[PDB]
């Protein structure tokens, strides 16, 4: 019934494990000869034969075909076809169980390998330009409100640092997935004394799964994959608000390239910053991913059940989603123009009443009592209809006789964000080192 | 407008983090007299209210009251209750956004702590349990059908697998949560060149804050908490529904103590597995904070913003829930009571039709044709009226002239596990080398 | 920026939506003819056009390309390469952002009008095997512990009943994404005086949108949608959940037909109910979906932002899936069989420990008090080997003097049932009940 | 096990359900004595009892302790003090997985009721003040860039619109949660030939269940008022987006009051609008809650099972959100400031691109080439300094001999804006509409 059919797996998922299902079954049919149930010559015929399907693939030929359970049928029954009954031997002691996770593992291997590559190129994109950038300051925001002038490089690397996190995360995923479940059978392992040792060096995991019953019926990471997948779009959807909102021509600090923005087929005055809307919904988009597989597991019985097999198309979305969407913000990052024209000119002094009332601190003014006189010093202007920069210091004196000729250095942003020394701040000795620090782990990482 | 407050963090939550908050002040009181903004004199006032405020708490005393925005602002206000407007220098440079981040952190790493000792109590009795079991065999299940026998202490090794893999990632968020996020100040950083390594020193973090806006911004602690709960809730809820079948009548393989079950007000006859139940459903429970916080965060702008308050009563809820939950697991399995007569009187001959069709590979069939040989023997005594068990050699020869008299040494369960010895497998040696393995990663954990 | 191009929507989910974006844009052709947009003339052409692209797509021809960004700008430049530039008048006063939300409108129309005929199926499919065997009684749980005895039939009405809310639910969502949106622009509305009365009665809405920033910033058509066939599958879950453990050896209830099962390459003795797994796993499938476009939509600002895109795949998976799911739910029920003898022989004694504390009740004892000698009953029977079913008048006598000999008469699954006649349980009298008002429900629903 | 314990309800949270479960406990009472299990006598004292209980928890009294279950053997153990051994006649035929359910559902009709007058009054606040500002124009967004002016009335509208389809909604899972599953016992019914027409009146349920099992296994009621709050909330996160940024200095359209702002301890020159970001975050907040129930019913086997609890807490933090969320949006929306002048001074002329390709299809241009020639026009503009408001009859004929000096009179935006007549669109008429359509549309959904 091509109908309960349309509820497994598709064709291209299916497709996409071709060539890690061959390389498994390479190392299983060894481990079958070194195990006594194959002699040489058969495993030669064997591998010749495998190697036959693993050529016809690399021509783009699609091994298989709706009548084909999965890629495991078919890789099968394509086997049989070339060398006859002899491949029925490599089936022996094999559960399609434990070739699920073990090809999933695999293909998630490579694909991790990708999707780092492409996460500190844009790591190092927003460094490399945040260095370059360095003494650009604009507004910082809380609740969208100005708060305090930082540096555009502050900026870039708050970014750089989450994503930084992420490739960690990316890491540690890495390493429990690297870990091969090949040896498990249906539930209860090999009954052949097969060498796992063999099979794991063999497909280059880093080790063997320690029970063959949990091997098969968990999916810990396709999970893990999947939030460390969806807490970075969470990153990159923050990052597309930011830009959307300073692409803006009210805020007007930024453009994006042509080749990362659309117009419209009805405003012929439209631009329309696409890339980053489109980053910004995958987060979404993954989320479900992970939302759909939690859901998929929570209270299923032991061990194996069908119901796993909705991970492939989850892992397959998610890895295609990252790959691009890292490429797509590098190319963003890379090639928008900033205005820092409109950066400047958007800092208004308002936004140094902070540093107004640390000024009245030094000399000896409790802070309280400081926050409450910069406030009025802000009252006062926006009473005369003044910026507070340009209050007399008659006005300000007014408000506290600790004012002094000297608070005139308190309307500067350079100096402003040059107060920010100490680690971690936006004064440029503290952008500097973080552009050091991201080098240094970004080749951390990178080893 | 008591309204709009009803939205904001509650009572009992401010109240959770009254402690760490007052740590956190003593820490930056210190920091603020090394950079200049306080004498020693004002230091030694401080502290001492500040041991005031947490000898009051120490005595049941609720300092936070619905009047105060949060504990930040209701230990500010009992300060100046206590010392007068000293107390008001201790705000020099500090925001709401570095103190919420910073109370949050101190207060997850000392639940993770406590978390972590429960887990590991937990797994060490599925561990202890699993060695003084270990001659228990019953059926292994996939699609909660027989497939195949393994040892009932096979079955608990694979959750203990599962758990000691959540012990991992729970380590791991860890590390990033043990970050000091203090002299991040609103979002630029600390403008009084506060020792920042001083702070960390005092407040045990293992490191500090590389970027100001985005130790701010970010809650990837949270959300890394809340993800690595919930995997480990899922592990749960598919031991819980493990249990709950085999504490049926009709599986009758265990029954769990009355401690850890309870009757029906209605139904006299009724034992019910509540404790598995509650544990179940904690799943979703903890799910629903993470799909909360996640969303929370998409596509916010940078860098603070009100919305990122709900973190508070999600990982408070989160942490409670944990605590619980897994002592009450560690109560189940301990006290848990197995029926080896009926887990023994389910191993029924079917289950033995792989070892049926790997008897005749051993002979020099191939497996595919084997595996037909085996279902026609179940066919044959399905079609009999026996079980396969029982079908004379006549019977099995006429479906395979290969089948002879020692035919009968693969109806034994015993040997149906024992050939399972490569690493990971059921069989009895497996197992061992499982249990030091997990003593050792047990170890390892607690180190 | 082909990559960029990889963030879109693929090329089938657009070729999905191929015949109702014609359909549409047939509509706005006469509606601007009528504007005076279009000649009469222009519009035969235009129109003679779209009928061509129309016969293309029914023989498989497919017409959007990775070039194209969508299906609209795919027809608008197939079009053109039919009749030229006079393509191009088809654009006046029209925005992608109406249209497709329009096109998404018109193929939920289409898909949820197969998805009801398929849950109505489904849900007489229950009510009628639920009247054929309403006499088979079996154990009834909670906490999957045996509760008191029920009838099978009530068992299969329970899921039923659940199903008939979801078809309800899934036709009030029909109505709301049964307004039509086109004609509200890019946002402000249409300019032309364009007939939105005439729009809506060819593309067959029951009404027009609103407000026009409304119209082409919303998705709320989709949440819903999402939402009902969400709880829909949960239903589905815990009713595959049931016949998976019904299945197992251990409860031998019932056994699904071959043609729902599958074996196993490695076991050969393996015969797994896989339909209902499949079934099972699909609500994760679908409640994911949910929450992907909860999560797109949150917090984006109006009116309309490339975000939105992400909802075609969502609708498209889950219209699939849901179709999919329904046809083999129906077939599982339909042909699966039950062990009425599995069903009886667990039917045992201590299930009947509630009706023994009644007996109690209608003899004068509290409840409270009644409850305890029922349950000592049952650990004097256990603890000697029998079932409170076989205990001597003695021993219950030992237990409380209430206890005569017409005791015996509680021992007895049929009057056990039969108690339930108050409206919703399980006595026959009303399943009889319950079958007559969702056959009546399900016609009600029907007929609109 | 006083840790198993811990995850149980809170006290709170089961003092929450107080009233109901007296209410619900009194028409079974009643519903008792009916079904001669309760003397005319036994019942006044009963029901005594339960009148005092009423009394205590009026007094801010708390029954239920740390030691009960929850809040049902509570307020059973409560009568018992209060009367003895005849308090456990109540029990009779009774099972707590129906009275959650019942209780809960009350507990949901009546916090529904409130819900729905505040979200009825906030969409009153939208259309009222619609009314007013009729005449306000300012930008309208598309990927946040300015698109086509339109007016703040259509705006707040927009607004109005999805939330009337919420209320709409609400209404429509009102009715589901008004059946009555009183009568369902522990999930085979109730065996005293209860009177569940009795029930349904006193307690006031406009029907009752149809089938015992179901009544007690689901929770559809919670999922839907959780799914349809969420979607409430998701509308609610995107005006709190739009007004967030409404807010900003760079866009300077509006400030809310100070009533609905805050301050920073730290930055003395701060004005937040808190309000407005609260109102977003509970969006995730209520769709977490949404996500735990589906969760938790995911794979659940039929019938009742203690997983089931999670619904109380789930629905009590949403319906006390949502309550609050409402009134502090309807303070926001009434109490904010526009700066008329601000969002004129937002009006730019390229906005008007589209109405300068319209001119030109007007005079006969093919509207692909007529929006070239408009985008041309807006880049000889920028490339030349000035908009193309202020380029020369000349400019404009060097891109086309189509321009007039007609064109002139394209450059004016309340001409832009009368231009969207067609219904939904942004013209004042149709605004006008709008606003009586939604007056009428509450009137109707109020009348029911």
């Amino acid at each position: 019934d091509p109908i309960m059919q349309m509820l497994s797996t598709s064709i291209s998922t299916e497709q996409r494990l071709s060539e890690v299902d061959i390389q498994a079954s390479i190392a299983y049919a060894k481990a079958l000869e070194k195990a006594g149930i194959l002699t040489k010559t058969e495993l030669e015929k064997i591998l010749s034969g495998l190697e036959k399907i693993s050529e016809e693939l690399s021509k783009g030929v699609i091994v298989v075909t709706q009548s084909d359970e999965d890629i495991q049928t078919a890789n099968e029954r394509r086997l049989k076809e070339l060398i006859g009954d002899i491949a029925g031997k490599l089936h022996t002691g094999r559960s399609r169980n434990e070739q699920v996770v073990t090809d999933l593992k695999l293909f998630m291997k490579n694909s991790l390998s990708i999707i780092s590559t492409h996460l500190l190129q844009l790591i190092k994109t927003l460094v490399e330009r945040a260095a370059i950038e360095i003494d650009v300051i604009l507004p910082g925001y809380t609740h969208l409100q100005k708060a305090q002038p930082i540096r555009w490089s502050q900026f870039l690397l708050s970014h750089a640092v989450a994503l930084t996190r992420d490739s960690e995360r990316l890491g540690e995923v890495k390493k429990r997935i690297n870990v091969l479940p090949l040896g498990s059978g249906a539930l209860a392992g090999n009954p052949l004394d097969i060498d796992r040792e063999m099979l794991r060096s063999e497909l280059e995991f880093a080790s063997i799964s320690l029970n063959s019953m949990d091997a098969i019926s968990e999916r810990d990471f396709v999970v893990e994959f999947l939030s460390v997948a969806t807490l970075l779009l969470i990153h990159l959807s923050k990052m597309a608000e930011d830009l959307i909102i300073y692409s803006t021509s009210e805020f007007g600090f930024l453009t994006l390239s042509d080749a990362f923005s659309t117009g419209s087929s009805l405003m012929p005055q439209k631009k329309n910053p696409d890339s980053l809307e489109l980053i910004r919904s995958k987060s979404g988009r993954v989320f479900g991913r992970l939302a759909s597989i939690l859901m998929v597991l929570k209270g299923l019985p032991s061990t194996y059940n069908k119901d796993l097999q909705e991970d492939k198309e989850a892992v397959i979305d998610v890895v295609d989603t990252l790959t691009a969407v890292l490429q797509v913000a590098t190319g963003v990052i890379s090639t928008l123009q900033i205005s820092k024209e409109n950066m400047e000119k958007a800092l208004t002094p308002e936004m140094l009443a902070t540093d107004l009332a640390l000024y009245l601190v030094r000399k000896g003014m409790p802070f309280r009592q400081a926050h409450t006189a910069s406030g009025k010093a802000v009252h006062l202007a926006e009473t005369k209809g003044i910026a507070i920069n340009n209050l007399t210091l008659e006005d300000l004196k007014s408000i506290s006789p600790l004012f002094s000729s000297d608070v005139s250095q308190v309307f500067n942003f350079v100096n402003s964000v040059e107060q920010y020394t100490a680690l971690g701040g936006t004064a440029k000795s503290s952008v500097t080192t973080q552009i050091e620090q991201l080098r240094e782990l970004m080749k951390k990482q990178k080893e």
